[PDB]
């Protein structure tokens, strides 16, 4: 979806006045024609008849307006009002798909012109926007808000089922025993929750300011999980990943690859075909994951940390002073990260 | 109101099954928009999307396709519907007078191709036919036959004061008492009351099969005025003038000039200025009026009756056998014309 039509689809977004009177006009059963230029004389040839108007844009302005046969001219910035009930001639042999008169109309002009037309029929409640060789249909907040309450509740499983997944991944982590299938099965979990909000986002975008609510929740429920991904990447992948490798790895599964489990141990650098291999596959954390998430060690460091260690269940033997030899690691730090794993191990194993 | 123009207003006049079918359209307040061709597929490029049919016509059918959007598409004989719920896109620079894109459509589409376009707005009750660059607006029957029952019931009045100043005129001239005022008086009256029936004849037309009572009352009134209104141009013009010389000052008082008092005298060959002048004019009819219409002399030998006895005041005092001295009177004609004169003295003077 090309930024250049979501700017335009933000013309009529929840929130402006534009879309406010596109509401009223809809609740109306009017109809709507709706043409956005910059300069009326370059389009005179398309524009016929009607009233010159010139007048400054408002809501109920466009509203009175709309009770007239025929279309209305308007200013790209929706500023101006610039013609009311005209007749809109596009090129009749230029191709369309849409029906009714009204729209197809609609898509010859976008079309010919390269500008903004937007149809709204009497019967319908949909608000159809057409730019160039683009054609957007926009919802109603009701059903919007219907989808996105529905997003948001399965959002809500997938972080459960998350969460437990991730607990009993740091009790496995913590005793040293953890398995390939559970480093795959907590990532795949993860994967599929944040496809889920990429899926939902254009939904949250056409909400506009009636998306407000729904922005914070995915927010809560987001907040850490793409961190916590990407730490768990570093921390089990077959050999060492710099973070913006698995940043990658992270954008991959979320976007264009699918989380099978066999599919995210290879990309991990395992050589596996049959998901019941995994139960069989021993792996221990690196440590990334503890260190910065728990023991606040900035990953920078970790890197070092990692580099002399190689693996939490080391890191967790060392004393402080051994710790005390990392570069970057001070007193400080080095009671942190002794003090935060002991703790865990207590309170957790 | 060129012929090739009411040839097509006759494919929706009252009577036809295309105007039944209007009519049912109008009053359920469909729009219609209905293109008239032989060769649809040469007219391809003006007619978009929509059902190809090529079934039969019927009223019934016209009226069920009216329910869909857009346009309809029949034969110019109306025995096919070849497509209903099409889009018709004619040029867009053609000049057009018309309000709304329905009227704007058909008047385009009717100069573009030369064909029969109609229209019927939603909320107007009459029809538009565009044929070629002619308007012709088909009005409903309620509003014709009111204008056409004042127009009768106007005829009426005139053919009253016809008959009076006839009746008149004919005592005088029984008496040979004429002036020329009574004779223009009365021609005048007759000249109005033709002009009213040229005025209502579209009116007539446009009702097609709902006008056959108006136009048997407008016969009945209107029967031999013409012929009689030629006879006293014949028997009061100032020189001696043939039957379709006077049929042609008949057509010009009805259409080109305007009957005034001093016009028609003028046409009749009396060089007068002023109407009070007349009064003073004294005139006597040949006598062709009284011959063909009560003698039943035919009007070849009427002219031989007159260039022998100039005036009906010497026909009047004529006997039978100065009369069979004429070429074409028998003794039948010869007591016809006496008797019949002789019968008129009598009873009238
Ligand atoms: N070239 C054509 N070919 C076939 N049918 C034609 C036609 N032009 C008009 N009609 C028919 O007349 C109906 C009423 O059009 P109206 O202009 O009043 O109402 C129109 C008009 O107010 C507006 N509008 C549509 N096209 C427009 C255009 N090019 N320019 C400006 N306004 C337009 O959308 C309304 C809804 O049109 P809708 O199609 O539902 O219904 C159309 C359509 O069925």
């Amino acid at each position: 979806v090309p930024q250049e039509l979501i700017e335009k689809i933000k013309l009529i977004s929840p929130g402006t006045e534009l879309r406010k009177a596109l509401d009223d006009i809809i609740n109306a059963n009017f109809g709507a024609l709706i043409f956005l230029v910059d300069d009326p004389k370059k389009y005179e040839d398309v524009i016929q008849g009607g009233f010159w108007l010139d007048t400054d844009f408002s809501a109920e302005k466009l509203y009175e307006l709309s009770k007239m046969n025929g279309a209305i001219v308007l200013s790209e910035d929706i500023t101006k009002i610039y013609y009311a009930n005209v007749h809109l001639v596009p090129d009749p042999t230029i191709p369309t798909g849409e029906t009714g008169t009204r729209h197809r109309t609609a898509e010859r002009l976008a079309k010919q012109t390269g500008k903004v037309v937007i149809a709204v029929s009497r019967r319908r409640n949909i608000i159809s926007l057409y730019y160039k060789n683009y054609k957007y249909v926009v919802n109603q907040v009701d059903f919007l808000i219907s989808k996105v309450t529905q997003a948001i509740s399965t959002l809500e499983k997938y972080k459960d089922n998350f969460n437990k997944l991730l607990s009993e991944l740091e009790v496995l982590e913590l005793e040293n025993r953890v398995t390939l299938a559970d480093v795959v099965r907590t990532l795949a979990k993860g994967f599929e929750l944040l496809r889920i909000v990429e899926e939902i986002r254009p939904y949250i975008v056409e909400l506009g300011e009636e998306g407000r609510l729904a922005r914070m929740q995915l927010r809560e429920l987001t907040e850490d999980v793409d961190d916590l991904l990407v730490l768990l990447i570093m921390d089990y992948s077959s050999e060492e990943v710099e973070e913006e490798t698995a940043q990658n790895i992270l954008q991959d599964f979320i976007t264009r690859r699918e989380p099978s489990p066999i599919s995210i141990s290879r990309v991990l650098g395992y050589d596996v075909q049959q998901a019941a291999q995994l139960d069989d596959v021993l792996v221990s954390a690196r440590g990334y994951r503890l260190l910065k998430t728990v023991a606040r060690i900035p990953l920078s460091i970790g890197y070092n940390v990692v580099r002399m260690f190689k693996t939490l269940d080391q890191i967790s033997k060392a004393s402080v002073e051994d710790l005390k030899k990392v570069e970057g690691i001070g007193e400080k730090r080095a009671r942190a990260i002794s003090e935060s794993i002991s703790s865990l191990k207590h309170r957790k194993t």
